[PDB]
């Protein structure tokens, strides 16, 4: 199971780490990817993942895609974890960058509740363009389920943990 976490709440805990790492170590029934709405995972932690996959991902997404349509900002859909964990839950935060509305942060956290456990990322973090520090308030005050968040940057996790409140 899960190691070497800091717990910041009842049911949130933080670690310095590789997700793809963390997700190959743990192998854990859900790891959340930071999508888009075409699930294009081209970098970021989703262009991480799937390159761990050997593309699988990639193109088990353009299958979906391609019966579906494009999910919705805010949404997610359950794929296959691949050799990552049981399942991948693709769940797509606002990009600032994108100019998409922050507000549907907490939208997108949401999904996290319908898993017991979820291996993650903070969403809309990174390329993504929104702040960290919002992102994990709003995780902390939105998802009730247990929630392992995996911070690639030392800096920026020294920083999250910090001003914790
Ligand atoms: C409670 C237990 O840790 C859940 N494991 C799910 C799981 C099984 C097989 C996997 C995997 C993930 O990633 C790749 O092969």
């Amino acid at each position: 199971s899960f190691s070497g976490y800091l717990k910041l709440t009842d049911n949130v805990y933080i670690k310095n780490a590789d997700i793809v790492e963390e997700a190959k170590k743990v192998k854990p029934t859900v790891v959340v990817n930071a999508a888009n709405v075409y699930l294009k995972h081209g970098g970021g932690v989703a262009g991480a993942l799937n390159k761990a996959t050997n593309n699988a991902m990639q193109v088990e997404s353009d299958d979906y895609i391609a019966t579906n349509g494009p999910l919705k900002v805010g949404g997610s859909c359950v794929l296959s974890g691949h050799n990552l964990a049981k399942h991948c839950l693709h769940v797509v935060g606002p990009n600032v960058n994108k100019g998409e509305d922050i507000q549907l942060l907490k939208s997108a956290y949401e999904n996290f509740n319908q898993h017991e456990v979820l291996l993650a990322p903070l969403l809309s973090a990174g390329i993504f363009g929104a702040d960290p520090i919002h992102s994990l308030r709003v995780c902390v005050d939105t998802v009730r389920t247990n929630v392992y968040l995996a911070v690639f940057d030392k800096n920026l996790y020294d920083k999250l943990v910090s001003s914790f409140l």
